[PDB]
Formats: C-alpha cells, structure tokens, sequence
C-alpha cells in the first residue's frame, strides 16, 4: 500500500464513491479498505458504511496489477447523506494505515461534490 485516492462518478439519481488503494503488484494482500463519514478520529471498519478486503481472481470487479478499489454506491441522494466523507485502508499483518483526503456531499433536493 502506498497511497489511496477517492474519486466519485454518477449518473441519473446514482452516486458512486470511490476508493482507490494503489499498491506494488506483490503487495496486494493483507489490507481492509473501508469508507467513513463524519467520524471524528474512529474511523475503522465497524464504524464504516462500507468495507472490503479484496480477493485477487480474474474475473472480480475493482482488482488491478498495482491497485484495489472499493466502490460505495448511493442509488437515490437525500439529506442523510450529506458530510464529509474519508477513504481509508489497514493492512492486519504490519498495523499501518493509510488515509485519503476528506470530501464532502452537499444535500441542497440535489446535491454537490466537493473536495475531490
């Protein structure tokens, strides 16, 4: 694991939230990504909206050569889901975790994205 990224894609009532762990090719095992909103400072996998460790089999949807994603799929945006959002990643093994950058989602009955 060196870095995760977040990006989000969307269409009709959709939004997607993407989690992107990028990772040298022999090191794609061994990690958790999840996805927290509005934690402050407990942001794990129990407390996220959703998680997942990522088996490496042609065929999975998210397994790349130097990267794993996870993708959080809202189908209709309403005022729960306005916050700020946070990608993260632990490997079980070593301890360490990596953090992405905070973004949030503006509820207005659409809504903005910001801080991608």
């Amino acid at each position: 694991m060196i870095n995760i990224t977040s990006s989000a894609s969307q269409e009709g009532t959709r939004l997607n939230l993407i989690c992107t762990v990028w990772h040298k090719k022999e090191e794609a095992e061994g990690f958790v990504m999840f996805l927290c909103k509005d934690r402050s400072g407990d942001c794990s996998p129990e407390t996220s909206l959703k998680q997942l460790r990522l088996k490496r089999d042609p065929g999975i949807d998210g397994v790349g050569e130097i990267s794993s994603q996870l993708m959080f799929t809202i189908s209709q945006v309403t005022p729960l889901h306005s916050g700020t959002y946070q990608c993260c990643a632990r490997s079980q093994k070593s301890g360490i975790r990596l953090q992405g950058h905070f973004f949030s989602i503006l509820f207005t009955g659409n809504y903005t994205v910001t801080g991608l």
